[PDB]
C-alpha cells in the first residue's frame, strides 16, 4: 500500500489517475488529509463507496504516532515521535499571533555540531516524506485540524537542530511543497523556515527546486572558532556558506531579502562583546536578521549557559551597528536508560 502522506499533489493526481480516477479527486483527498487530519477513508464522506474501495486496497494515510507528549504551562508541546523502531522529535510553540511547529529531517545527524543534543548520538537515517510532512499531520491532529477548529493549528513550519535538511532534500523537498500547498497546510513561504549548517552544494540545488524561508545555523564570528563549534565549516568556510546564501536569495524572495542568522550563546566562546563586532564585520554585506539564542546544556554538553548580561551586550555591540537582533524566548523551560526496553519485557512477563 502506498502511503499518501509521500505525495505532493501532482503524485497525488498522478496516483489517482492510474486508479482510473479524474486528478481532482486527489487534490479532493488531500484536503480531507490535511484541512481535516483524516487519514481514515470511511470518513470521508462526499466520496462514493467505489473510489473509497479503491483507495482502501492500494492506499493508506499512516503518519507517526506519538509515544511521549510533555506539555509546558508556557503552551509548548514537545513529542517523541516513533518513526519505524526509531525516534525523533516535534515541537509545538503557540504564541498569541502565531504558532509554530519545529520538526525533524532525520533520525539523529552527522555534522557533529558540539553543542547539539541531536549530534551526539550521530546519524541513523533520513526520513521519508511521510515522515516529515507526517509531523506537521500528526501535531495538527492532536492541536486540532483547521477546519475541525475553524482556525489555522500552526502557522509557521521550522526545520533547525534536528538534522541536517540539506542532506536529506530528496525527502525534504516535497514534505515543504505540501506545507505550502493550498490543499495541504496552506502555508506562506516565508513562514516555512529550513535552517542549514552550511551544506552548499545542497543549498545551491535548494533554490534550483524550491522557494522557503531561508536561516543559517552560523553560531559563530570567525572560522577558527566555527571549526570547532560547527564542524562542518572545515569543509564549507563562512565565506563560502555567505557566498551560497547571496546565490540563494538571487532565486528565492521567501526572506524578503534577508536571510535570518542563528547564534546560540555559547559562555565564554563565542559570546565576548570582542565576537560581537567580528560578526558584525563578518556580516556587513549580508542583508540579514540575527537571532541570539539562549542556548543550555544537555546532559554532558562541552558548553554552559551564557548569562543575560553576556547576551545583552552582544546585542547592543549588534544593535550600534545597525543589526536587527532578536534575543529569542526559552520555551518549554518546565519540559525544557539503556536497559528500559529489556527491563519493559522482563517486567511485563510477571
Ligand atoms: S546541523 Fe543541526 S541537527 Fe546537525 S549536528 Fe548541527 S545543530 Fe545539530
Amino acid at each position: 500500500k502506498i502511503n499518501l502522506l509521500d505525495l505532493n499533489r501532482q503524485q497525488m493526481r498522478e496516483f489517482f489517475k492510474d486508479l482510473g480516477e479524474k486528478p481532482f479527486r486527489a487534490d479532493q483527498v488531500m484536503k480531507w488529509m490535511y484541512h481535516y487530519c483524516c487519514d481514515n477513508f470511511d470518513e470521508m464522506t462526499d466520496i462514493n463507496k467505489v473510489l473509497r474501495g479503491k483507495l482502501k486496497e492500494v492506499a493508506e494515510i499512516r503518519a507517526p504516532e506519538v509515544v511521549e507528549e510533555q506539555r509546558s504551562s508556557d503552551g509548548t508541546i514537545k513529542w517523541a515521535i516513533a518513526v519505524g523502531d526509531q525516534r525523533v522529535e516535534t515541537v509545538y510553540i503557540p504564541e498569541d499571533d502565531r504558532a509554530t511547529l519545529a520538526v525533524s529531517s532525520q533520525v539523529g545527524c552527522a555534522l557533529e555540531c558540539k553543542f547539539c543534543s541531536t549530534a551526539q548520538q550521530g546519524f541513523n537515517r533520513n526520513l521519508r516524506v511521510s515522515e516529515i510532512i507526517g509531523q506537521v499531520w500528526r501535531a495538527a491532529k492532536i492541536v486540532g485540524a483547521a477546519k475541525v477548529t475553524g482556525q489555522r493549528p500552526i502557522t509557521n513550519v521550522v526545520m533547525m537542530g534536528m538534522g541536517e535538511p540539506l542532506l536529506n532534500l530528496n525527502n525534504v523537498v516535497p514534505a515543504m511543497e505540501i506545507m505550502l500547498d493550498d490543499f495541504g497546510f496552506g502555508l506562506s513561504k516565508r513562514r516555512v523556515t529550513l535552517s542549514t549548517s552550511g551544506v552548499v552544494p545542497a543549498l545551491d540545488k535548494l533554490g534550483d527546486m524550491i522557494d522557503v524561508a531561508l536561516a543559517i545555523s552560523l553560531h559563530a564570528p570567525n572560522d577558527e572558532i566555527r571549526d570547532e563549534i560547527v564542524p562542518i565549516n572545515k569543509k564549507y568556510n563562512i565565506e563560502t556558506f555567505l557566498a551560497a546564501v547571496r546565490r540563494y536569495l538571487e532565486k528565492s524572495n521567501a526572506n524578503q531579502g534577508r536571510v535570518t542568522i542563528e547564534y546560540v550563546m555559547l559562555d565564554h566562546v563565542n559570546d565576548g562583546t570582542e565576537h560581537a563586532h567580528q560578526l558584525a564585520e563578518l556580516l556587513k554585506d549580508t542583508p540579514c536578521k540575527i537571532n541570539l539564542i539562549p542556548w543550555n546544556p544537555f546532559p554532558g554538553a562541552p558548553y554552559g549557559r551564557s548569562s543575560n548580561s553576556r547576551i545583552d551586550r552582544f546585542s547592543k555591540v549588534l544593535m550600534s551597528y545597525g543589526f536587527t537582533t532578536i534575543v529569542r524566548k526559552t520555551r518549554g523551560d518546565d519540559i525544557d536508560d539503556v536497559i528500559d526496553r529489556t527491563k519493559r519485557t522482563l517486567r511485563k512477563r510477571m
